[PDB]
């Protein structure tokens, strides 16, 4: 999975994800903007689900950012993208 996990990572390190083909056309842009690879994007992904299930859909930015173990901005942009896909 990650070997590492230190120090500036490019592009390519996405793409070469040996889980980077399960990603919507939308999702791979967003991969390639906060530079975050499908493996442990998956994860998080997972997360925001079993948890707008357990609610019914009350998640919001306030929750969100804690929910998920990342930084500020870069969790804006994927609350986003939830809501791009109509999923909330």
């Amino acid at each position: 999975g990650s070997s590492g996990s230190s120090g500036n990572m490019t592009i390519s390190d996405i793409q070469h994800a040996p889980d980077y083909a399960l990603l919507s056309n939308d999702e791979q842009q967003l991969c390639i903007q906060l530079k975050i690879l499908p493996k442990p994007y998956l994860v998080l992904k997972e997360v925001m689900f079993r948890e707008l299930l357990k609610t019914g859909g009350n998640l919001s930015k306030s929750a969100c950012r804690e929910l998920l173990n990342i930084d500020p901005i870069k969790a804006n942009r994927i609350y986003d993208f939830f809501q791009s896909q109509n999923w909330m």
